[PDB]
């Protein structure tokens, strides 16, 4: 059990350690796309880049670029695409991304300001009367509904591509109580949160894959689709015990860097998935 490996590193006090193993191994792959000069201002930081062989291409012929990868899980069966929160400049490619990508849901894991800082532009509309149009990519976005709870905050968006006027719906989920320092005591909130996204559909196969993101998306990004994807796992397979979450880490790793940003989101992540696996195995 995934847990006593758990207890095993609490008691040998070996987090760190535990996590910067994990930076060693982990893949390193060539993200020259994004180090274009005519993409620096398409990066919000010079540190966190899409990887080439698994970034999101848009469909334009002038820049394609968008910081977003492709997480593709094989034997889970789930997709993840992980961008950062968009910029002043990148509203319209994310929107742009998720029409093309036919994604049913956008899952944003930061607030947009964060210790006194811009963490994000405002890239949907906070007034069903004020909606937002982007016009370099010809989309138009209205706020439909908005349901607020203590520890998130579910929209319904309404996207509309002004080019044929077909619209779709996207669901926004919005945590909006991760820490601004360090993890929660409990993943309480957070699983709660993760078994909403999923009771969307926005997880489901017939849609695009979801779009996570955080201010880098990687931290608390990866956090949350390597949790999904350890449960998906666990209850799939003939024998769950065999889900070790480090090679889920790493096989993830191999789509977008950095995934999971300190020793701190590691132990939360296993927490996480261990008291998620009580759900999952029958209760």
């Amino acid at each position: 059990e995934m847990e006593k490996e758990f207890e095993q590193i609490d008691k040998s006090g070996s987090w760190a350690a535990i996590y910067q193993d994990i930076r060693h191994e982990a893949s390193d792959f060539p993200c020259r796309v994004a180090k274009l000069p005519k993409n620096k201002n398409r990066n919000r930081y010079r540190d966190v880049s899409p990887f080439d062989h698994s970034r999101i291409k848009l469909h334009q012929e002038d820049n394609d670029y968008i910081n977003a990868s492709l997480i593709k899980m094989e034997e889970a069966q789930r997709s993840y695409i992980l961008t950062q929160g968009p910029l002043p400049n990148t509203c319209g490619h994310f929107w742009e991304m998720v029409w093309e990508q036919k994604s049913r849901g956008v899952v944003m894991l930061n607030r947009v300001m964060e210790k006194g800082s811009l963490k994000c532009a405002q890239y949907w509309p906070q007034k069903e009367e004020k909606e937002m149009i982007f016009e370099d990519t010809n989309l138009k976005l209205t706020l439909i509904s908005e349901d607020i709870k203590s520890y998130y905050t579910v929209r319904q968006l309404e996207l509309e591509n002004l080019t044929t006027q077909e619209t779709r719906e996207i669901l926004h989920f919005h945590y909006t109580t991760w820490p601004d320092f360090g993890v929660a005591e409990s993943p309480a909130s957070f699983l709660n949160f993760l078994f909403k996204v999923r009771e969307s559909g926005s997880l489901s196969p017939e849609h695009g894959p979801v779009v996570v993101h955080c201010s880098a998306g990687i931290g608390r990004s990866g956090t949350f689709c390597l949790a999904d994807t350890c449960l998906l796992l666990m209850d799939k397979r003939k024998d769950p015990s065999s889900v070790d979450i480090k090679k889920v880490l790493l096989e993830m790793r191999k789509f977008r860097m950095g995934l999971i940003q300190t020793a701190d989101q590691l132990r939360f992540s296993y927490l996480a998935v261990i008291e998620g696996a009580k759900f999952i195995m029958g209760d």
